[PDB]
């Protein structure tokens, strides 16, 4: 009763959820949500990680850009909420450096699954296995409407993996 | 069948709605939503306008800060939406300079009503007359859930006007 893509999508969902403590920290520290210099660095490092792990870097780049976009979308929604209702901004978020550490371990989890399941990601049955995984994770993580939209954005390029050679 | 605060709240609502073309323009031009230097200038000019029009500048400052916060909240929500779904970002928004001109005429409308209705704003019956106005405007302008929350934020300090002297 389980999708081969469950572990990948669970990681990706877990990494989206880090958006909440990140947004809370940045609100309190007056940091921007999007720093395009930083994102560029993050993607370039992921590309390098992909090559060293024998994964198509162009795939990783696109996929992680979807994931980062999704993450920003959540952060923006939180900022909207806290502008309307500043008393609801969490007053003691976890350290940004702890959130980044969580992110970096999740990046690795996702890369390791992308490599392992490359035949699935690149096969015609991917779209179905991904829908199944998404539904399962939305339920297991109790993802609300916002996180649901985000998870769809973050996974929208998964099934465009191409077979090698 | 009409609140004395209807004209003020209608102006304020109209000015919130300018958030949409502003957010669409800034998305396309890669401009930030919040520039705190700019906001500070905007508030300082409003304070000066208030003095010249014999309105309590401290009131105007707080009220317009609520209105600007509300406006940002809408812009942030749009940015969240367009991160998830970039195809829905309006591709040909009106000129930012036209939006600013609309804003400046609405500022004046709001200031003129604040002066005219100062006895009401500062009286115990304000809270009731404001609730009535809000409900009427939400209906007449067909304001959705987001704009409803925003209009509440933008008007939250209206009834704290104090009688002179
Ligand atoms: N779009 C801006 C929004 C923002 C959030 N926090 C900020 C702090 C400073 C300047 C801008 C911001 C950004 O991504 O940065
Ligand atoms: N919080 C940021 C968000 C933002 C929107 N557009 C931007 C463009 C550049 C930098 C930041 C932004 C701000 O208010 O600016």
């Amino acid at each position: 009763g389980t999708s081969q893509l469950a572990e990948l999508v669970d990681a990706a969902a877990e990494r989206l959820e880090v958006a909440d403590p990140v947004a809370a920290f940045k609100w309190r520290a007056q940091l921007p949500i999007e720093d395009s210099g930083r994102v560029e660095q993050q993607l370039a490092k992921l590309g390098e990680d992909a090559r060293s792990q024998h994964i198509d870097p162009d795939y990783v780049t696109r996929v992680f850009d979807d994931q980062i976009r999704a993450t920003e979308a959540i952060e923006y929604s939180r900022f909207s909420d806290w502008k309307l209702n500043p008393a609801s901004a969490p007053p003691e978020p976890p350290d940004l450096s702890a959130s980044r550490s969580a992110i970096d371990s999740l990046n690795n989890r996702m890369l390791s699954q992308i490599w392992s399941h490359w035949s699935l990601l690149s096969a015609p049955s991917c779209a179905a296995q991904l829908d199944r995984a998404k539904r399962d994770i939305v339920r297991s993580r109790h993802l609300d409407s916002l996180y649901q939209r985000a998870l769809t954005t973050a996974t929208q390029s998964y099934c465009q993996a191409l077979p090698p050679a």
